[PDB]
């Protein structure tokens, strides 16, 4: 089996991407944030505290003939931005792009934090990290990918995120028409439950490539690229007037600037992020200060190759017995 679904930016900045997912019988279609940095499939639901729902589409398990309460199971998660959600669990049929899993754990939110309520466009998350991070208690549950894997033609999924445009998540096959050149594969550590790998270095604009090992995670759920402070300082030093603002929460730059590209290494290969991809627009409406797309990971504890980096590539999440990651230009 295979599946293929289009993923669409939620706004003009690519702050996140949503992918339609069919849950239950008859299908209830919810738009979920596919997140390779977490491992819970959770949804706004008929059980979500009413004051915490504001425009999202909800899953109603009582209207699904295939929904079953997973008795006694609860979940609770916090994310890297400080947001959180929690609730109980059903099993139901879940389909993505024509690929169907029966008995998938669908985590129904009873509570969500304010950032979720305030974003009408995201109806939940679909985690694609390793199932060891799944928060369901007392019986940990498997991700959609983990459940589908043995049925897939090949035990892989791919992320092809667009810059200010839709893109694609594929399951079970590698679309050889979706990238240029060859895919470079690189080793993954699953020790922390993430798609964790080591970049071989970086360049700023047309500058020389600096060979240096940068350990980080491929995280489709994260908007920005978070790298060591040394690397990030070297990037922003090439932008006149750029500075790190503690009041804003990171590097900002004059909206009149032309941003340089940023290159990261994958083995002996190179992925080039165009400067435009690093522009996240005015810090507040009408401001001439713009928020940067490359930020320091200091204080996070891990480097994060988020959407800014991943959207510059065709990315293979290879879930074979020894997982690996592949990157191609496109
Ligand atoms: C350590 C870490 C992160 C790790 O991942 C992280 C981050 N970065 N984007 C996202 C997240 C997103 C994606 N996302 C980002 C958004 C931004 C920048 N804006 C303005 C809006 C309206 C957004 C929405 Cl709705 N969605 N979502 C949905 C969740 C649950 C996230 C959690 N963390 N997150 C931050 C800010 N930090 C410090």
């Amino acid at each position: 089996s295979t599946g293929s679904a289009t993923t669409t930016p939620i706004d003009s900045l690519d702050d996140a991407y949503i992918t339609p997912v069919q849950i239950g019988t008859p299908a209830q279609t919810l738009n979920l944030d596919f997140d390779t940095g977490s491992s819970d499939l959770w949804v706004f639901s008929s059980e979500t505290t009413a004051s915490e729902v504001d425009g999202q589409t909800i899953y109603t398990p009582s209207k699904s003939t295939t929904a079953k309460l997973l008795s006694g199971a609860t979940w609770s998660i916090s994310y890297g931005d400080g947001s959180s959600s929690s609730g109980d669990v059903y099993t139901d049929t879940v389909s993505v792009g024509g690929l169907t899993v029966t008995g998938q754990a669908v985590e129904s939110a009873k509570k969500v934090s304010s950032s979720f309520t305030e974003d009408s466009t995201i109806d939940g998350l679909l985690g694609l990290a390793f199932s060891t991070l799944n928060t369901v208690s007392p019986t940990q549950q498997k991700t959609f990918f983990d459940n589908a894997k043995a049925s897939l033609d090949s035990p892989v999924f791919t992320a092809d995120l667009g810059y200010h445009a839709p893109g694609t998540y594929n399951f079970g096959f590698i679309d050889t028409t979706a990238y240029t050149g060859s895919i470079t594969y690189t080793a993954v550590s699953t020790k922390q439950g993430f798609w964790e790998w080591t970049s071989t270095g970086y360049a700023v604009g047309s500058g020389t490539f600096k060979s240096t090992s940068i350990d980080g995670i491929a995280d489709t759920g994260t908007t920005l690229l978070y790298l060591p402070a040394t690397v990030v300082s070297a990037y922003w030093a090439q932008v006149s007037g750029a500075k790190s603002s503690s009041s804003v929460g990171g590097y900002v730059f004059p909206c009149s600037a032309t941003l340089p590209s940023f290159t990261f290494g994958v083995g002996s290969a190179r992925i080039v992020i165009p400067g435009d991809y690093i522009d996240f627009g005015p810090i507040s409406t009408g401001s001439s200060s713009c928020f940067g797309g490359i930020q320091s990971s200091a204080g996070i504890g891990i480097n994060i190759f988020g959407d800014v980096a991943l959207k510059a590539a065709f990315v293979v999440f290879n879930g074979a017995t020894t997982p690996t990651l592949g990157f191609a230009s496109k």
